[PDB]
């Protein structure tokens, strides 16, 4: 975030030799250029969009730029809490809970009850084996996501968090009005993953309970999902989904063809060079053998 | 891009359950917030950003939605460019130069120089085997990057079409300011798999005209990039580099590990549902074991 727009619009637009006659000309005047180029006017946003076609730099790459050439969000929120949740620092996320406090925006009350949720998780966790959570927080996130139609990214990452917390009716229910944000969001390069991810969670947590009919709905979800305009930016995923229809076949009794399948993905991720990933989802795979007594 | 700002930002945070209050404290008054809600203001850039912030949704995702969950780009050239290019179709390339033209931007010219050079290229073939080029178009492409010192991804973009327009010293010269620029972008989920893609294409040309200690150069770098930060939307692009690194252990008389390698990276893409790359890359291999001479 730590990088005025104008200012780096100059530095772009003198890299490329161009002038401010052939920028500017009929979006704003000669004085409001030089005026912008100074950090002296705010822009507004139609304009802005205008005078970045003019220099060949999509908005989303000027953001890229400007936040000198660290993140795609303003708002980290959901990366930093990932990489803390990821490597368990309960210090840290405090630190995150201290700092969205002291702004107190009204509705970052279920980012907060999902931080406050992951600290008395994590910390029970490191007084016991299993967790010991607040009916408060669970009661916050269930009523933010109750009675909304239609969900942005925001809402998915919240019901990824959240979904344990649900009696299976409403999951089931949160689940369809995801599903119509999904049909909207496959075709975006960053809504795609986060389906992707969403998804092989589901399938994961699915075929563990037993609920096979169920796992292979949304198996079929992430396979579409993973496949969607046959995007190359999702490889990583059709590896999960030959990996969770490998343990869907084992459960159905196609037992040699799902384990074949299932070890070909693991190998597949080494080849990869995915070596962590490959290891992770070798315990899942022994795991799975042994509690369905796989042989 | 068929799709006011301010009325999607309603739209939004209605379905959130947000209030105006809640939404525009502190960043704008209340009737100036009426007044954008209707249309009637227009909004500068660093209030919008505060805006999103306060509805949870990031810039990009904004866009996305208000483009009606199409485009993550404004400007469509390169979309539409590389769909056209990939199905030849010269007729609608004409189409994309004439309305480009309307606008008439001066610095269009490169792009204009582009289509150009693709029109009388795909023309040429249709009439022949082989290609029939103006000097006028490559010297205005050569002209646009030459003495540039950073680059955006416009360059790389531009640079990736033009290169076979410049002398090996020219192309290696821009291939060192383009590696700059890779080393910002490696971090960027857009950029990455651009510049994957672009030394994928370079590695491939570097084989077939045997500069092996170049291609190894360039395979280093496709593997770099799409191991970047341990990337999940990299991996299809991790089965490329394999399938060169195979390629090129051939040529380095590791024959039957080489060979080994490409023919596994051929059998996973098409384990992931990548059928027609596979089959792209059965045709590379078979032409290359038969130039190179190989059994």
């Amino acid at each position: 975030h730590h990088h005025s727009y104008g200012e780096l619009i100059r530095e772009i637009r003198l890299s490329k030799g161009l002038t401010q006659k052939e920028v500017y000309t009929g979006i704003i005047s000669r004085s409001y250029a030089i005026g912008f180029e100074k950090g002296k006017h705010e822009i507004t946003l139609s304009l802005f969009e205008e005078i970045l076609k003019r220099i060949m730099v999509p908005l989303d790459e000027f953001f890229f730029i400007y936040r000198d050439f660290s993140s795609t969000e303003d708002d980290s929120f959901w990366i930093d809490f990932v990489e803390l949740s990821g490597k368990n620092d309960v210090v840290g996320m405090q630190a995150l809970l201290d700092k969205i406090t002291l702004e107190r925006t009204e509705q970052s009350e279920v980012r907060k009850a999902i931080l406050h949720t992951r600290i008395q998780t994590i910390n029970h966790y490191l007084r016991t084996n299993v967790s010991n959570i607040s009916d408060e927080y669970k009661k916050i996130i269930h009523d933010y996501l109750w009675k909304m139609q239609t969900w942005t990214l925001e809402e998915v990452r919240i019901f990824s968090n959240g979904i344990s917390f649900f009696e299976e009716e409403v999951q089931i229910h949160f689940y369809q009005i995801m599903l119509k944000s999904y049909e909207k969001y496959r075709y975006y390069d960053r809504g795609r993953l986060l389906f992707c991810h969403l998804f092989a969670n589901l399938t994961d947590e699915l075929i563990i309970q037993n609920k096979i009919n169920y796992a292979n709905l949304v198996l079929e979800k992430l396979k579409e999902a993973s496949e969607t305009s046959g995007s190359f930016n999702s490889a990583f995923y059709r590896i999960v989904a030959n990996y969770y229809q490998g343990a869907i076949w084992m459960k159905e009794g196609e037992v040699e063809k799902g384990y074949r399948q299932a070890k070909r993905a693991i190998q597949t991720w080494k080849e990869l060079h995915y070596e962590a990933i490959a290891d992770l989802y070798s315990v899942v795979l022994k795991q799975f053998l042994e509690k369905e007594n796989i042989q």
